[PDB]
């Protein structure tokens, strides 16, 4: 949508006047001409909204021409403040110094042009009501949407082809064979191989199982590299090997464990699938691998009997409707006829139900809405093979959409097809593009999850990943919904442009560049760099690569010098040696995330760049120093990181009563310990996640206990990160007083602390924290009896402790909900007075001891009886991972 | 309830611990101890609070007593931070301060002793703790609860009684006659006596009307004062004239006015009627009075004939029950019956309907929650004359209603009965006395402010005047409600007491203060302060007084010797010429309000109360000169005042890197222009309301301090106001471009601006503004023309104006709900295209050109129309000042 670039533009131009006078005073007046005129058209903008556009070419032609003049004064803005601000770097202290300075103001020219041109339109439609405010639609007030909990978990109709499946397992003992399961894309197919592959037969017959995504344009190396990284504690022995000597590994590691089961899911080509096969040892085992292939031929050639899908019912069709739309309500009456109407139009595709559900909820629940919705659909869906089908439903959903989610709709395609979009990410890369404008009193990053969850909920977007407290990790579009985003946004509205190297594709030229604005390189990249490509009005450049891929030492400067107006910087996938001296030119840089492996330290030139929102780093060093003045930067929002990450030390200037508080600051992933001290705490009074990685004795020795008891200050914190890197046991460790921990601390997590389980109490004595995780023995102790305290807790995460004897009683843990017990070899017993809890839903059990699983089996029945006696208790789910144990 | 106490003592305590160790270094150990004891017992209380402890004698019991220790342990710790905050003060330099250590540690004995005391009871609290659990009830989640915008304006089955009111009027012209208004309490006397002084053909009729509050404790001279006040600006003069001759000037003033209808309200005695009548004109005109009274022999002796008030029949009762419970929402069939029974049972006092209302929103929606109400309401219902059956309905009520609310309505009863309470401070009292706590991420003001509408949702509380954008202004309790409130907080809970005195009774002795927790005076307080009284237990000191009271030059130091550990200081009605030294010493202040007439300096020394939220300041004086450090009083969350204050100079500490940085602050209502600078704000980042007094030039001068443009820093600031001094217009005021102003502003005011009409434009590119108030010339001109902006604007307010000729189209104002235009006196006629605004609801026009007025009536007429033409357009009211127009 128009609107959103100009919303942008207005709210970047306002910023430049009002933090940075000096870079504006030239042309000031045309920019706030400009600025005027450009509220004025985005009122114009939304009022052609409000009329028909897709139904009328005149009204995209009026919106017309107004994103191409915002286009040019974008422009030219920005050039004027980058030439500005290499004039400041030339420090000219020449009243009049005519040279660059002609020519800049001569951009402000350009800028003064585009005002003109910007005051032409405005006249072309002084009103801009003459005839277009006559008509509006779709007058209503906005509600409230809610938070996607886990829904309709059952798989409507596939019941029976998920038993035939399980029937077809084990036909034939001491032999390796592959089911192939065919079906039309969107049928459902990776669903029911998901729901054999968790199904709790499978998992009985077959002690090792995997999970294998073979994309379209996977890479075998990789795979394997998946694969055995699952059997393995380490892959470094691996790294090394070729493809052949990783299939044997694999073959070794897949044979030591008994049977096995793989599924390999969208299996494109026979090629794919031949070129594979070799790691699977037909050791003799009655072993089996479940493929999900799209085309009949793959199928028939891995085997002559493919198990063809089923179409769902219209009676299933229904059901799945009412279940997506009414989620665990009914569907009134009047609305039953046209959703049975709806569903017998679908023809049976559940991602067809799946799609117009949410175009439904997008849209009301009334019946003249449900009659629309039906007409459209008739309308819509009187073929049947053809796959534009889809796409028209598609369209229809993504009308209903609001501008602001379109945007990131169309932006979530920008991603590689079948990736797996990392959820925080994308929400700072949203916020970045400025797609999410400040809309109220919700935190940036809150709203933009919000978005994401009416997405989802609207069924746009898959996800892959609940972290354990619950929420969204990883996401990915489905593979039609991808194609229609990615030709939406590259043809229609033009927000990005992709660049696939083909076995023909040729890399285009200046020309062509200049007219993109926003660049996408998922296939080889360091081919692209070396034509030194060029391109000004190139604002976004993203590389989701899956290999991490160096950056020749030569090819450095081709980012800086080849795109100069940057903002967003996606190169996480491509490791430098180091950064140019045209970096520290970017001035238009808001996110910048990349990867390295020999970077040690962050110059203080990097402290210029004033605009800068998100930082993440991604180097294998242990330790980081950050020379450049985060505290200057006016608008930091993140510092990710990994290594442990030296801040410097604050120091408020002589002379300036500037305050350095940074209040929009929101995250420090790994700040190193020795900076967590008063100031840095002072300065960051919105913090709302901090880690902390590297010796953690300097924290939380008593003899300096002061750093901790800083923590105490930040009110927000809701995520605390304690990681240990020394290896050495120099000493015990003991918690401060429960009081020292910010009162909202919601998720605590300890790695290789070794803490006295004595000191579980104060973390008991927290009224708010909701998850709990210690890995690399975080406490360490063989007798652990709980003392109760914790009133909110939800998830219980224990990995890799000594503990030996637990003892707890049911009014312990009241609220627990989710136990994860991993790698503990050495526990006798788990308490039973657990299985009196009502909030302890699933359990998980993974390399652990035989009496331990008893213990949890004793549980499982237990509450099984619970439930059977009436008791609203909510279902429970045991997983051992080892069924044997 | 005991939790409340508990909780505030647990804040405050671990707020001590953070903050200042040195005052807890002393008794740290017992400190914490005393921490993790209140916890435990406050979540004992919330258990035992799960089930029915009035049940039970042995949980009633059990609940007792840990109350005690609580009390006991806050004033104990209380007393230790005076005492070594005193000793700091000593500044005793030895290591061994034996001399008063050992007083300060006999304090510290007591802490001691009663953190044995607490840690004895927590055992007695271990034993029977499984026997409470064991017993639940009410098990359910909190929903949301949603703004109470005006709702059932019209009174059900009442336009009876008016008609047959309106008709007793004018029955003999030439004469003056009272109409006697009868009934029990809570029948709806004022609602109908409300509603008669509002209907059109009332105000058709008598030019000058006028409503007056007599309470059961009136006094004449006040109410004959507010009387002149309506036809004149001031009443300072008649402050030094007489109460005859204030009742003769009342008498010219209001036969000067034609005729004439005046309300006395709550009529008690027939000696008040007999005195105040005097000011009233026998003119021999047709003049109306119309007293309402509870006491039928009062009414009898102002008129033989007096007007009986009807009961509510059983159709009446359950259409208002219905439209209460349900709002705009018809009942649910299956509720019908229950609801019907319910109203039937009420009898038709209305003030029982409602509170029956207020308590079926409390319980919920639900078939056998009705069952339960029919069966109570049976229950307390038998006797129909007793009034203590009204008590037991709002006990029924009550019982339902959240702890933290119900903290309220009993501490609601503190205020003076027939006191209109202000909002803002009702509410920052609740803030002060702890009765609001953290609970998520609104603003504590905000969650008040949720807490005051939730009440008057229920009823409990009855609203007086909304501020011009609906947000409640000021409200009260009604006699009934108050009088239980008072009853109760008094006897069953001991949250405060009354000292008033009656006739031959005496002032409470020093024994009976001792068991005192809060005091509110609201009857002659001198001789209160003349008895010298003490008590070491009362925290809070309530006088919410008629007359501002002079304090004695002589008897000023009473308060802060009588109570040394005070929080809450409302001594908004007391004029001090000057504080003690005493006063300094204390420590533990969170709210103080306080008069004066010739303080001109804020003292430095009252800089050093480390804990204050709120400070008032109503000082006569033009200047009030600041010097306390409110940069260093780190809770500080208000500051207002009503003359010209100038804030200190901030000034970063040279050898701290400590931000003088505070973040609760919320307000600085009327701060000097001069001190509106950089650093001033940059040390308010989370301003949210700003305003400024004095010469409004020295900002719109750019010379002296660009503060209109530093205002632009606050980005959260939403309410703005610019009041000028100065009334020489040396120059023209010219207003700086829109962009400076911070983007969410939702409100602004100005007076004696002076500003050119042609700035309206600024105003207009505004996006979120919504209520703009221009009082006392804010703009100067005769010609304005609408050039459009005022996109969300909802209420427009012009008073005292120079305007001519006014010119506007309909598009410059769309969502425009209120318009009032108030003394515009030279304003001709009003653009017509106002007319064709959907949100144009309510417009006032006050002493205005008649040619407005017919102007005025046109609007009206187009929009009866419009709305007759079948277009959902919301309903129309016209209020014009002079009857002839
Ligand atoms: O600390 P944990 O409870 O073990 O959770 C971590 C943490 O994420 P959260 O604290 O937000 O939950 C890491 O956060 P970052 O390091 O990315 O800031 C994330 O990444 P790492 O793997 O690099 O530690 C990691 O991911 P994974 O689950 O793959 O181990 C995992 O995140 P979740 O708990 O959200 O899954
Ligand atoms: O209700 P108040 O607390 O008395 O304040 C509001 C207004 O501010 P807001 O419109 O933002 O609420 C002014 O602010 P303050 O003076 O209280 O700081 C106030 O000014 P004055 O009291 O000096 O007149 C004005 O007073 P008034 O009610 O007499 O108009 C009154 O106006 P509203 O209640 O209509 O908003
Ligand atoms: N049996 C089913 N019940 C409900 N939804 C289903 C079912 N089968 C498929 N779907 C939905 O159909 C859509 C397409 O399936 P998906 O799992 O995305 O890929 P594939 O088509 O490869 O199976 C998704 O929304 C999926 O959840
Ligand atoms: N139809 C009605 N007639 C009278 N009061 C009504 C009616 N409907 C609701 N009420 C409410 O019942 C109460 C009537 O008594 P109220 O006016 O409070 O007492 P009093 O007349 O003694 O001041 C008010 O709260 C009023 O708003």
């Amino acid at each position: 949508m128009a609107n959103v670039a100009v919303e942008f533009l207005v709210e970047n131009l306002m910023q430049l006047l009002r933090d940075n006078v000096e870079l504006i005073s030239g042309v000031k007046e045309a920019a706030e001409s400009l600025l005027q005129d450009l509220n004025d058209f985005n009122a114009f903008l939304k009022q052609a909204a409000k009329c028909h556009i897709n139904e009328n070419e005149v009204l995209r032609e009026l919106v017309k021409k107004i994103r191409t003049v915002v286009n040019s004064a974008e422009d030219a803005i920005d050039k004027f403040v980058i030439e500005a601000k290499l004039h400041k770097d030339k420090g000219v202290t020449r009243v009049l110094d005519l040279p660059h300075y002609k020519r800049v103001k001569e951009v402000a020219g350009e800028i003064k042009a585009i005002r003109n041109k910007v005051r032409e339109i405005r006249q072309t439609d002084a009103i801009g009501l003459q005839a277009l405010q006559d008509d509006d639609l779709s007058a209503r007030g906005s509600e409230e949407r809610k938070p996607p909990v886990v829904e309709e978990d059952d798989v409507v109709g596939f019941d029976e082809e998920a038993d035939i499946v399980i029937n077809r397992l084990l036909g034939e003992s001491n032999h390796l064979e592959v089911v192939p399961v065919v079906g039309m894309p969107g049928l459902g197919k990776t669903t029911l191989a998901n729901k054999i592959y968790k199904h709790p037969k499978i998992g009985y017959e077959f002690f090792t199982r995997i999970w294998v995504y073979v994309s379209q344009s996977y890479r075998r190396r990789e795979l394997f590299l998946n694969i055995i990284s699952k059997f393995t504690r380490n892959t470094k022995q691996y790294h090394g090997m070729c493809e052949e000597d990783l299939a044997d590994e694999i073959q070794e590691f897949l044979g030591k464990g008994g049977k096995y089961l793989v599924v390999l899911d969208d299996v494109w080509s026979d090629e794919a699938w031949e070129r594979i096969k070799i790691a699977f040892p037909n050791n003799n085992k009655p072993n089996r691998v479940l493929l999900t292939t799209r085309d009949s031929k793959v199928a028939k050639q891995c085997n002559p009997i493919p198990h063809d899908l089923k179409f769902l019912t219209e009676d299933e069709s229904w059901i799945l409707l009412e279940k997506k739309v009414f989620h665990k309500d009914k569907c009134p009456p009047e609305l039953v006829l046209s959703g049975k109407s709806i569903a017998k139009k679908c023809k049976g595709l559940p991602l067809a139900i799946v799609v117009i559900a949410g175009a439904l909820i997008g849209k009301g629940k009334t019946p003249r809405e449900w009659k629309q919705v039906d007409d459209s659909v008739s309308e819509h869906l009187i073929n049947r093979d053809h796959p534009e089908n889809c796409n028209k439903l598609v369209q229809m959903s993504y009308d209903r959409l609001p501008y602001d989610l379109k945007a990131c709709f169309l932006y979530c395609s920008a991603f590689p097809g079948g990736f797996q979009i990392p959820a925080w990410k994308l929400i700072r890369l949203w916020i970045a593009e400025g797609f999410i404008q400040y809309k109220g009193h919700l935190s940036l990053e809150c709203k933009g999850e919000d978005n994401l969850n009416d997405l989802i909920n609207r069924n746009l977007v898959m996800v892959m990943e609940r972290t354990s407290d619950g929420q969204i990790k990883t996401c990915r579009l489905h593979d039609m919904l991808h194609e229609f985003c990615r030709q939406e946004a590259m043809k229609e509205e033009n927000l990005f442009q992709e660049i696939k190297l083909g076995s023909e594709q040729y890399f285009p030229g200046k020309r062509e560049l200049s007219t993109y604005r926003r660049l996408c390189i998922h296939s080889s990249v360091l081919d692209f760099f070396s034509t030194k490509p060029s391109a000004e009005h190139v604002r976004s450049f993203l590389s989701f690569s899956s290999k991490k891929i160096e950056m020749p030492s030569a090819d450095i400067p081709t980012i800086p010098k080849g795109f100069p107006l940057l903002r967003v910087l996606d190169v996480e996938s491509i490791n430098f040696s180091r950064f140019s001296r045209e970096f520290y030119q970017l001035y238009h840089l808001r996110y910048v995330a990349f990867s390295s492996d020999s970077i040690k330290i962050l110059p203080k030139l990097m402290g210029e760049l004033w605009n800068i929102q998100t930082i993440i780093i991604n180097t294998q060093q242990r330790t980081l120093d950050i020379q450049a003045n985060i505290w200057n930067m006016e608008r930091l929002r993140h510092l990710h990181t990994n290594s442990s990450a030296k801040l410097p030390v604050p120091v408020a200037p002589k002379n300036s009563k500037v305050t350095l508080v940074n209040q929009s600051l929101q995250t420090l992933s790994t700040i190193a310990p020795e900076s967590c001290t008063e100031e840095v705490f002072a300065r960051t009074p919105n913090l709302k996640k901090l880690g902390i990685r590297g010796k953690i004795s300097v924290l939380l020795d008593n003899k300096s206990a002061a750093s901790l008891k800083n923590v105490k200050r930040l009110e927000y914190l809701e995520n605390l990160k304690l990681i240990n890197d020394s290896s050495i046991q120099t000493s015990k460790l003991r918690l401060p007083p429960a009081y020292i921990f910010p009162t909202k601390l919601r998720k605590l997590t300890l790695l290789d602390t070794w803490l006295e389980w004595k000191d579980m109490s104060i973390l008991g004595q927290l009224e708010h924290l909701e998850v709990l995780k210690m890995k690399e023995n975080g406490f360490s102790g063989e007798s652990w009896e709980s003392t109760g305290g914790f009133c909110s807790l939800l998830v219980l995460w224990i990995e890799r402790t000594n503990l030996v004897s637990w003892k707890a009683s049911a009014d312990d843990f009241p609220r627990l909900k989710h136990l994860v017990l991993i790698c503990c070899d050495n526990l006798k017993e788990v308490p039973i007075a657990l299985a009196d809890i009502r909030s302890f839903q699933v359990m998980m059990l993974q390399n652990s001891t035989k009496t331990a699983a008893i213990s949890a089996r004793q549980i499982q029945a237990k509450k099984d009886n619970q439930t059977q006696q009436g008791t609203k208790n909510i279902a429970f789910k045991l997983s051992i991972f080892p069924p044997d144990l």
